[PDB]
C-alpha cells in the first residue's frame, strides 16, 4: 500500500534539522523522499505499523506535526510533480 | 474532488511565494500544515487553480506535488502533533 508522510517541522525551535534527518533515515529503506519533508512509503500493514510508531516517537509533537495519508496504491492518486527535483 | 497540494518552497522571496500560494488556495481548501493544502475543487476549478499555482511558484527552486485522494479520503488521513 502507499502511505504519504508529510512532516511539518518547527523552524522557530532548536533541533528541527536533526529531527527531520532522523525521520528521513527511518523512511529511507521503505520509501522515497519526494520533497524536502514529504515521503512516499511503500509498505504492507505490519511494516506501516512499525514505521508509524518510530515516526511518532522521533518528532516533537508539541511543535511538529505529521500527516499520514493512506493512498491505496500510488497509481490511484494520479500524482503530478511541478518544478524542481533536487 | 480532493486534491492534496504539497508545496516545497526554497529556504529568498520564498516567504512571499508561500503566502501567495496560501492566498490562492484560501477559498477552495484548508491549509492543514505550513505548506500543505487539502483542496476541494471541481475539474474546472482545479484547471484554474493549478494554472495559478504553476505561475506563482519558482519552478527552478520550488516544487509542487498534487495527489488525488479520492472519495472518503477523510477516513484515510491521520494527524499527529501540533495544530
Amino acid at each position: 500500500m502507499m502511505v504519504l508522510v508529510s512532516y511539518d517541522v518547527s523552524t522557530s525551535s532548536p533541533g528541527g534539522d536533526k529531527r527531520l534527518r532522523k525521520v528521513a533515515k527511518a523512511c529511507r529503506d521503505l520509501g522515497q523522499r519526494v520533497q524536502f519533508s514529504v515521503f512516499e512509503i511503500e509498505v504492507d500493514p505490519a511494516q506501516w505499523t512499525a514505521l508509524r510508531q518510530r515516526l511518532c516517537d522521533l518528532i516533537d509533537p508539541d511543535i511538529d506535526s505529521l500527516r499520514f495519508y493512506h493512498l491505496g496504491a500510488k497509481w490511484e492518486a494520479r500524482v503530478e510533480h511541478v518544478g524542481a527535483k533536487p
